[PDB]
């Protein structure tokens, strides 16, 4: 249905060696017709941000693009989410809670387990 044509998987989180900041990563697959972008992400665990990375450096961005028939991904090596401000290391055994939210659909809700380092 409108505004339902986004799905997610391959959704998790390295074991960070940090208790403040780690690493997301999750792919979201558009069987639209239109564009879309990934607008915000929030969570309960502390603050979400959305980061290109380039040459293994990082770009913070507010709007990132879902292609048409096509694919957002974040993965090691690649574009990721970073959460910020958590309140201790997230460890294997836990998983934290995301909503995502786009430009031009509804948002969906995500879980990311935390997986060896």
């Amino acid at each position: 249905s409108p505004g339902a044509e986004l799905s997610v998987d391959a959704a998790y989180i390295p074991q960070p060696v940090s208790d403040s900041m780690a690493a997301g990563f999750l792919t979201i697959t558009n069987e639209g017709d239109s564009a879309d972008e990934l607008t915000s992400v929030t969570s309960e665990a502390g603050e979400v941000t959305v980061h290109e990375t380039i040459d293994g450096t990082m770009k913070e961005v507010d709007r990132i693009e879902v292609p048409a028939h096509g694919q957002l991904v974040f993965k090691s090596g690649g574009n990721h989410l970073m959460f910020e401000k958590l309140k201790q290391q997230p460890k294997q055994g836990q998983s934290v809670a995301v909503e995502l939210h786009f430009a031009h659909s509804d948002p969906v809700a995500v879980k990311l387990p935390v997986k060896a380092a």
